[PDB]
C-alpha cells in the first residue's frame, strides 16, 4: 500500500518515520511493504510524545522511542529512587505526579478488547493503562485518564485528523481492518 507510505511521510514529523521506520527493521518488517502497521507505528509515536506534553513540565518520562539501553536505563533508575515494583516490558512513559509507568494503547478496533488484551499481556497491578481509538473513544485504568480534558481533547481530535485524511484518500478501511 505505497499511497498509505506516502501519506505516512506527508502526516508525521520526519523524527517519527525515521523511530518507525528503524523499530519494523529490528524486527524485519520492511515499512514499504507492512505501509498500514508503518502508519499505526508513526501515530502510537506521535500520541505518546503529545501525552508527555500533556501536563505540566517534566511531570513526564519518555520511555517509548528510545533505544533499549536507554529505555532500561530510566526505568531502572526510576525503580531504585521511587522504589515502584520493575515492570517486565518496557512501558511507555513514568508519572512523575502519580509515580506509576503508563502502557499507551491506540486501537482501530474497540478500547474495551485492546484494554484487556494490554491488561493481561502486562501482568502487574501498578501499571496504568490509558487507551486511544481514531473514534473520540479513550479508556483508562480506574476511570483516572491523569491527564486534564483539554490534553486529551487533543490527542482525541488529532487522532480523528488522521483517520480523516486517511478516509478522503481511501486508505482507512484497509487501515482499520489491519489491526491483529
Ligand atoms: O516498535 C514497535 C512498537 C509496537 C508497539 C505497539 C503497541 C504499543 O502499545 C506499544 O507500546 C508498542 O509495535 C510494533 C509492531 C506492531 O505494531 C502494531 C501497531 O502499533 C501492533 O498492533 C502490533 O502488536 C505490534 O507488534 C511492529 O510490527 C513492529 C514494531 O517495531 C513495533
Ligand atoms: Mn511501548
Ligand atoms: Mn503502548
Amino acid at each position: 500500500s505505497g499511497s498509505m507510505e506516502d501519506f505516512v511521510r506527508q502526516c508525521f514529523n520526519p523524527m517519527i518515520v525515521e523511530l518507525a521506520e528503524k523499530a519494523m527493521k529490528e524486527y524485519g518488517e520492511d515499512p514499504k511493504i507492512e505501509t498500514n502497521k508503518f502508519a499505526a507505528i508513526c501515530t502510537h509515536l506521535e500520541v505518546c510524545f503529545m501525552y508527555s506534553d500533556g501536563g505540566s513540565k517534566h511531570r513526564f518520562e519518555i520511555i517509548e522511542g528510545r533505544d533499549r539501553i536507554m529505555a532500561w536505563t530510566v526505568v531502572n533508575s526510576i525503580c531504585n529512587t521511587t522504589g515502584v515494583e520493575k515492570p517486565k516490558f518496557l512501558p511507555d512513559l513514568y508519572d512523575y505526579k502519580e509515580n506509576r509507568f503508563i502502557e499507551i494503547g491506540v486501537t482501530r478496533r474497540e478500547v474495551h478488547i485492546y484494554y484487556l488484551e494490554k491488561a493481561n499481556k502486562i501482568k502487574s497491578e501498578k501499571t496504568h493503562i490509558h487507551i486511544f481509538s481514531f473514534t473520540g473513544e479513550e479508556m483508562a485504568t480506574k476511570a483516572d485518564y491523569t491527564l486534564d480534558e483539554e490534553s486529551r481533547a487533543r490527542i482525541k481530535t488529532r487522532l480523528f485528523t488522521i483517520r480523516q485524511e486517511m478516509a478522503s484518500r481511501s486508505l482507512w478501511d484497509s487501515f482499520r481492518q489491519s489491526e491483529r
